[PDB]
Parts: C-alpha cells; sequence; structure tokens
C-alpha cells in the first residue's frame, strides 16, 4: 500500500484501492514511462462482466442479493445463446460514471456523480449517429449554461463492423497545409480536415473553420454530416484592458467534446461514446492557443504587448501567456459560457481525491496531466503526491479507423 | 525494443536503449506508477567496480587496452584482500561528473562535463571539513561568476563513522518556530534551525539568518562552524520596475549547494560530497518564495500590486507570481550573480537530451521535476516524454543523521 504525502500540509494517507488494480501500465521496477501520452473469448468476457456487476450490487448496497444473483446467471445465459451481453440501462449508467471516476488524467472528477447518459445503443446507420450527436451537442451546450454528457451508441460485438466518429473531438478547427510549409488554422486538425475534404467536404480557409463530421456506421464508408452552425457555440475572444486583443480575431468553441475514445465496461466495449463536459481555461489559452505545434500566437500576443521578445529573462512568454488566460476567462465569462479556471479547477479536485480516500481508499491520478500547465506550483495539486493505475469501468485510446 | 520516447512539439521519436542497462529498481511496477513520489559484501562490490571501471575506459577511448585489463585486475586484488578499494584520483573526477550526467532530477546537466572536483579524502577532522567547505564555497561563489564544484570527503569503510553534513545545504536561512505554531524565516528549515540552536548556535531573530554548519567527523557529535559572512554572497531582490518590491525586504543568497546526499560510484559510498552549481530563477522565484509552506509571499505581493485577490478568475497568482521571478532575475543580473531563467534552463536541457541520445542512447529524466513550476508548456521539455531510470555513479538520498 503506497504511502502518499502532501509537502505542502503534511498529511498522509494510504492508498489502499491501487491494489484493485485490473490492467497493467508501463511502468516497471527497471524504468518509470510515467511521462508517455500513449504507453505502448467466451470465458475471458464473462470474468470481466461478472466482475462488474459485483461492483454495480456492492456500490448499490445490494451485494449477494437476489437481484445480484440473477443477473449473474442472466449474463452467463445470454453469452452463451449470443457470444455477448446486454447492459441495463442502470448498469450503463453506473458503469459510464465509473468510467469518468476513474480517469486518471482528468483534473474534473468532482463532477463525477452528475453525468447525462444517453443511451444510443439501437442507434442503425450514420444518419441517426448525427441525430444523436446533435441532440447531446443541444443539451451538453444548453445556451452557455454547460452540462456533462455522454452518448453511448452500440457495443462491438464479433463478426459485424464498429460504430466510430472519425473526429477526435465534435468540434474541431480545420488546418489547412500551405506550400509555405506551414499550417492555416489547427495543426492538430491537418489529417482529418484532408480526410474531410476527401470524403466530400468543401474546404473554407480561415483559421477557425469549424470541421465536418465523419460518422462511421458499421461496414459503411464513412458520412460526411455538417453541423448547423446555431448548434455551434463559439466565444470571440477579447481582453479585459488590452483592447486590441479582440483584433486578433481569435475564437474558442464552448464544448469539449471527446468522440475518439472507447469505453470499456464489464468486458464490453464501446468504440462511439462522445462525452462533454466545460472547459478548463489553461487547455484553451495555454495548451490550444500557445503550444508551438497548435495555434503558437504567444509571440503575436507578446508583439502586441510590446513585450522585449530578444531576452528569455524578461519572462516575455510568460506574461504573454497569463494575459491569454486572462483573455479566455473575461470573454467566456462575457459571454456566460461555463469555463473554470485552473485554481479553482486544481481545488476542487483536491477536494476530489479527499473524497474518494474515504469512499475507496484512494484515487488513480496521473500527476502530469493533472498539474495546470502554467502556474504548476501555485495549485495545491503540484504538492500532492499520486498514485497512477488502472481501474475498469475505462476510457481506452483506441487505434484510429483508418 | 526499447521504450520510444517522443517529442510532441516536433513529431520526432527516439528510443531509449539506455534504460535498459539501468542497475538498481525505481518506485514504480506494471500495476502502479509511483514516479510522483519525492522519496520513494564481496561480489556485489566487485560487480559495481568492474562495471565503473569499464564506463571509464570506455569515457577516454581505451576499453579493452592493458590498462584497462590491470586496473580491474588491480581492483580485484584489493577488493580481494580489505573488503573494500580506492578510486585512482582521474576516476574520482569521472565519477563525480558522471553522477551528475545520471541524476534524472537535474535540468542542468548540460554543464555536466564542467565541474571543479575537490579531492578530501584525506579529510581527518571535523575543521579540516570546515576548511575545505569554505574552499569551496569561496572557488564556486567566484564573487558572483559561479563555478560548479564538488568537495568529496572520505569515504565510508567498516570500523569507523561517516563523515556527514547535517545541514541540507551549505547556505540555509533560519526557521524560527514561532510560539504561536507559525515560523520566521523559512520553514524548510525549523528542524536544522532547532538542531543548530540544539548545539550551540547563538540564534537570530529575522528572517534571512545565515545558519551555521554542523559537521559529523566520524564517531564524533556534530560541531558547530560559523560561515564567515564575507563567505556567504547574498541578492537583495528588488523589481525593475515596481519600485516599492525593495522595500519587501527579500533576499536570497548566490550559491545553492546540497550538501546532505550521498555520492555513491562504484560500490564506493561518499555519505559526504557537497556538490553547488548555480540557481534556475523559478528555484528562487516560484518554489522558495511562493510556496504556502515556503515564505508564502504572492498574496501580499499581490496585494501590493493592486490585483483582485478575491476571486481566482483573475489570475491574480499567475500575475504576482511571474513578478516575483522578474525580480529575481533582474536582482541576480544587477548583482552579477549567475543566474538561469527557466526558459534557457529547459531549451539546454533539451540540447543535453540530443547530446546524450548520440552518445549513450538515451537519458534518465524525471519529467516532473525537469518541467519548471511557472509556465510549464512554454518550455520544451513539457512536450518531451521522457524514460526515469537509475544509473550509478549516483547522487542518492540518504537518512539524516540524527
Ligand atoms: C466537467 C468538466 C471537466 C473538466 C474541467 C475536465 C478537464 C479535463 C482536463 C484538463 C483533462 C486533460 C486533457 C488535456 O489536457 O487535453 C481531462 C482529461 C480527461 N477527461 Fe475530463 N474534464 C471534464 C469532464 C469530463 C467528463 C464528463 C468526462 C467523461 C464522462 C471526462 C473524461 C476524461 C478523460 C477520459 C480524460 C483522459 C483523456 C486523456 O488522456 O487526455 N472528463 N479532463
Ligand atoms: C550548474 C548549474 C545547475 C543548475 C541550473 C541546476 C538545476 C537543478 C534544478 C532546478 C534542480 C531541481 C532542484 C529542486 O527543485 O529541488 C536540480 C536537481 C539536482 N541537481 Fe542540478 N543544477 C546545476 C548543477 C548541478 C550540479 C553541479 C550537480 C552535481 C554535481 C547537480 C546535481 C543535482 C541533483 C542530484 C539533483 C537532484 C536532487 C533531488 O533529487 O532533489 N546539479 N538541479
Ligand atoms: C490526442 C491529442 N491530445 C490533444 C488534442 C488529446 C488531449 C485529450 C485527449 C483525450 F482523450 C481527452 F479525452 C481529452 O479531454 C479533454 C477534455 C474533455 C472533457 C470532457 C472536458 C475537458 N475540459 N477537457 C483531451
Ligand atoms: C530538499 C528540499 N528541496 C528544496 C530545498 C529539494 C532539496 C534539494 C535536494 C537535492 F539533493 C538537490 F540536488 C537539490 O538541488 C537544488 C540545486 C542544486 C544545484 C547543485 C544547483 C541548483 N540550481 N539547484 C535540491
Ligand atoms: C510529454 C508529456 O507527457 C505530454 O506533453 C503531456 C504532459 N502533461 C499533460 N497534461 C495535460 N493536462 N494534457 C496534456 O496533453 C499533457 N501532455
Ligand atoms: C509531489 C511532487 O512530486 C512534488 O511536489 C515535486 C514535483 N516536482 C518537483 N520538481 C522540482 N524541480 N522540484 C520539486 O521539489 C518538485 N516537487
Ligand atoms: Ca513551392
Ligand atoms: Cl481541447
Ligand atoms: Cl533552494
Ligand atoms: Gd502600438
Ligand atoms: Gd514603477
Ligand atoms: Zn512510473
Amino acid at each position: 500500500f503506497p504511502r502518499v504525502k502532501n509537502w505542502e500540509v503534511g498529511s498522509i494517507t494510504y492508498d489502499t484501492l491501487s491494489a484493485q488494480a485490473q490492467q497493467d501500465g508501463p511502468c516497471t521496477p527497471r524504468r518509470c514511462l510515467g511521462s508517455l501520452v500513449f504507453p505502448r473469448a467466451p470465458e475471458q468476457l464473462l470474468s470481466q462482466a461478472r466482475d462488474f456487476i459485483n461492483q454495480y450490487y456492492s456500490s448499490i448496497k445490494r451485494s449477494g442479493s437476489q437481484a445480484h444473483e440473477q443477473r449473474l446467471q442472466e449474463v452467463e445465459a445470454e453469452v452463451a445463446a449470443t457470444g455477448t451481453y446486454q447492459l441495463r440501462e442502470s448498469e450503463l449508467v453506473f458503469g459510464a460514471k465509473q468510467a469518468w471516476r476513474n480517469a486518471p488524467r482528468c483534473v474534473g472528477r468532482i463532477q463525477w456523480g452528475k453525468l447525462q447518459v444517453f443511451d444510443a445503443r439501437d442507434c442503425r446507420s450514420a444518419q441517426e449517429m448525427f441525430t444523436y450527436i446533435c441532440n447531446h451537442i443541444k443539451y451538453a451546450t444548453n445556451r452557455g449554461n454547460l452540462r456533462s454528457a455522454i452518448t453511448v451508441f452500440p457495443q462491438r460485438c464479433p463478426g459485424r463492423g464498429d460504430f466510430r466518429i472519425w473526429n477526435s473531438q465534435l468540434v474541431r478547427y480545420a488546418g489547412y497545409r500551405q506550400q509555405d510549409g506551414s499550417v492555416r488554422g489547427d495543426p492538430a486538425n491537418v489529417e482529418i480536415t484532408e480526410l474531410c475534404i476527401q470524403h466530400g467536404w468543401t474546404p473554407g480557409n480561415g483559421r477557425f473553420d469549424v470541421l465536418p463530421l465523419l460518422l462511421q456506421a458499421p461496414d459503411e464508408p464513412p458520412e460526411l454530416f455538417l453541423l448547423p452552425p446555431e448548434l455551434v457555440l463559439e466565444v470571440p475572444l477579447e481582453h479585459p484592458t488590452l483592447e486590441w486583443f479582440a483584433a486578433l480575431g481569435l475564437r474558442w468553441y464552448a464544448l469539449p467534446a471527446v468522440s475518439n475514445m472507447l469505453l470499456e465496461i464489464g468486458g464490453l466495449e464501446f468504440p462511439a461514446a462522445p462525452f462533454s463536459g466545460w472547459y478548463m481555461s489553461t487547455e484553451i489559452g495555454t495548451r490550444n492557443l500557445c503550444d508551438p505545434h497548435r495555434y503558437n500566437i504567444l509571440e503575436d500576443v507578446a508583439v502586441c504587448m510590446d513585450l522585449d521578445t530578444r531576452t528569455t529573462s524578461s519572462l516575455w512568454k510568460d506574461k504573454a501567456a497569463v494575459e491569454i488566460n486572462v483573455a479566455v476567462l473575461h470573454s467566456y465569462q462575457l459571454a456566460k459560457v461555463t469555463i473554470v479556471d485552473h485554481h479553482a479547477a486544481t481545488a476542487s479536485f483536491m477536494k476530489h481525491l479527499e473524497n474518494e480516500q474515504k469512499a475507496r481508499g484512494g484515487c488513480p491520478a496521473d500527476w502530469a496531466w493533472i498539474v495546470p500547465p502554467i502556474s504548476g506550483s501555485l495549485t495545491p495539486v503540484f504538492h500532492q503526491e499520486m498514485v497512477n493505475y488502472f481501474l475498469s469501468p475505462a476510457f481506452r485510446y483506441q487505434p484510429d479507423p483508418w
């Protein structure tokens, strides 16, 4: 049982939950790979299905009960008859929340108990995918009062194709290569943008052109769908006191909706299960806008601020970054779109760690992803030792469908 | 294969083949990563000594030579007769440099080949130890043109106590436990302060009182030595444009000199081997001055700056911390004391990683310590995946001698 210290306060806890780590991570006694982003029949499915049901009934305080034993024999006969099994809607809701609760890299898990689960397991064809996704977006956007939600499309099953959303997020800005070698728009999205062009989309030429959706029903090629502009809430960026910031023409979208991760519950796998919450401001103002391989606007903002950019020790990068994050915070609040700054978010995650220590003896957390990308040690999570491990139900990365 | 390591700013990948040579085990297992935790004999000596000798003769491009073979046999014979051995002078110099090169939490390792190595293995008393330490401080400080140096005191041997420096650094400010439970001075140093008082030091009552040294000769209680004030170079802190900042009365010292780690070379252990370089500004400006459990000046500086400290979303913490780092850099530069900002230091560490990929096929590096505590993703090391593992020669933590 690892001893976990907080160095700001001196408090000690022991993570007993890590003993339940169901799968293996990338680290060994010889070498730690915790900084790597991506770190690498019937009998099998049944063991995982049995374990999840025991979790579920333990969590509702009905373990070993009558309904408990009936579900166990239900899934057994289902898998024997069909080779898979279907979750009850309540088990689906429970598994979706747990998979969020178990995500080590998510700082927003204080909210894990409040998640809207939309059951799309009866979906067929991409046109119905698009309708489910639009309803998700409208519900989750909620005119700027953002609400967490997930939509769960049909599970993988043998002999059949997969439901897949080709886009990594529901809202993504295009990235276009030039013959001067550079990218106009989001360099992260060059590949998906040319796929959209290949699959019928006629491309714009702005820095913030919202990509279409490439939706794939089983065994059919992906279908191109355009999101109605009225559906896609965006926030033009301005600064409270730097009047010229608006003129930079920056903007971001309201809804962070990850659409390319795989949801695993009780040995079942959902390759299409997009989820959304609301943004932490550093995601936009630090990573999306200031990463050198993304919009990379830091020097543009610094020149507008008349900073000394030819010596590092003036901390011009640090001052420009802060004001960009100020602008993001100011603009979302002014537009009445839900946002949380990195101080408030890390303070809530500390409370989450305390809640989770009592609830199950630990919390899997990935320090490198929890600590914000600016002002790390100014937040309480920097001084908190953490233990990273994999629990199920879970979200997992997965190969691109192409 | 070996671990694949990606740089996300550039898209380039390397493979760390050096990690496969890791000797001592770390804290991680396939079940759980503990990378975020701060603190996690004949035949064994010979293997370590032989490997070290092999390292030495590799470094001078004389592997497999007569001299190489004869030195291995010479080490073998001395271990056979005495259970231990003595390093040649050249080996001690090479070994100390390798221990710095191998230190995974050090971002300053571009400098690893430039290290002044003081051989104090003939030290016999705490008085002689103090003279060696004063020579080190004078050499390394060099009136502000700092020079990296290490002084190596006698190795551990059977039947005689160790040399130890009780202080964690050669220069530290007193932390006086207040009757309230608060601290005046540096809270990190309350324990060593109380040990100095208990050992006869007449304490001061300021926030920046330089501590005396408690030096331990073999099988002796520690002895108290006052550093001559002219030996301890300090920098008054001021801000280039916030003239009230000087009135805070803040100072820091020039010389970062770690004195409580154990240097291990070829199986031999040197429990006293203080080493020094020069500061990276975030150590002083972010951690030492803004940690809640250290000098904790952030709110005070922000209030003086007339920032709105009642809402986290103004980013008043980030703005005040940036200016405090500016003050540190400005004040060291004004005083003509070597200092490196976190942008320049991390850019040079990227160069080090590239040199080491070519020289050795990898580099042990602890991402959470290499990424600076403000402005993390504005530096290139944030986007560099890293592999953490233990090579020898090494600097190691060791128990406090009390
Ligand atoms: C409600 C507000 C939320 C906030 C503020 C938030 C914040 C974050 C942040 C900052 C990250 C790091 C990702 C990055 O740096 O790109 C992250 C990762 C993650 N989030 Fe949350 N999130 C929220 C809601 C959710 C919800 C509703 C789910 C699922 C139901 C979720 C699941 C995940 C997962 C699986 C990851 C890890 C993916 C990865 O490795 O990057 N989050 N979150
Ligand atoms: C020359 C300029 C140098 C710079 C700018 C530098 C920078 C740093 C920094 C910023 C840290 C993290 C310290 C902390 O947060 O507590 C560190 C750790 C470390 N440094 Fe360097 N360093 C330098 C020289 C040296 C030298 C000369 C040695 C040894 C010969 C050394 C050995 C170490 C070791 C072993 C650690 C890890 C200690 C730990 O685990 O806390 N450094 N260094
Ligand atoms: C693959 C390349 N990187 C950079 C684009 C991916 C980063 C990333 C990968 C994932 F899998 C994620 F779920 C992810 O969630 C960000 C997020 C999600 C939610 C619901 C809320 C929020 N506030 N934030 C972020
Ligand atoms: C022990 C409590 N914290 C903060 C005092 C970490 C202590 C610490 C222990 C070590 F072994 C270190 F090598 C260390 O390196 C600081 C450092 C060292 C050198 C040579 C240069 C530099 N620029 N910086 C710092
Ligand atoms: C190499 C490193 O793991 C990579 O850049 C990580 C570090 N920490 C992160 N933290 C968050 N929240 N998001 C990220 O994308 C990353 N990227
Ligand atoms: C708990 C966490 O590991 C701890 O606060 C670490 C994080 N990274 C660090 N990095 C450096 N350079 N120095 C430190 O003291 C720490 N502290
Ligand atoms: Ca051309
Ligand atoms: Cl994003
Ligand atoms: Cl220090
Ligand atoms: Gd101007
Ligand atoms: Gd002024
Ligand atoms: Zn690890």
